[PDB]
């Protein structure tokens, strides 16, 4: 039973910085829009939690936000409207040490090895 990737799974992959095995967490599909604004997901503009990071959040300050603002048109490594077809979106739960898809771009469907569980 190999299941379809669905958002919030963890997926195994080639990084696509040197080709090393990582597990990062889907969080942006094919032609979705990907915003963090104030330390808050919007997937087409849609607010979403995220209970996995509620625990990490609890070590940071009242100033830094653990994920920083930005879109897929403000990172370098994405400058995109949307997430391309047949491709992904992924964050590290680490976030501030986490080398995911704000710094190496968008990670290739087809080179997804397997979902976590």
């Amino acid at each position: 039973s190999i299941k379809k990737p669905q958002r919030f799974d963890i997926i195994a992959f080639p990084s696509p910085r040197n080709g090393q095995r990582v597990a990062k967490r889907l969080i942006g599909l094919p032609g979705e829009t990907v915003e963090y604004r104030d330390d808050t997901l919007y997937i087409n503009g849609v607010s979403l939690s995220e209970d996995y990071l509620a625990s990490a959040k609890r070590n940071v300050s009242k100033n830094e936000n653990y994920t920083q603002d930005f879109t897929l048109e403000t990172l370098e490594a994405t400058q995109s409207l949307t997430v391309p077809e047949g491709m992904y979106f992924v964050l590290g739960d680490n976030r501030p040490r986490s080398d995911d898809s704000r710094y190496f771009g968008f990670v290739k469907q087809a080179s997804v090895e397997g979902v976590l569980t």
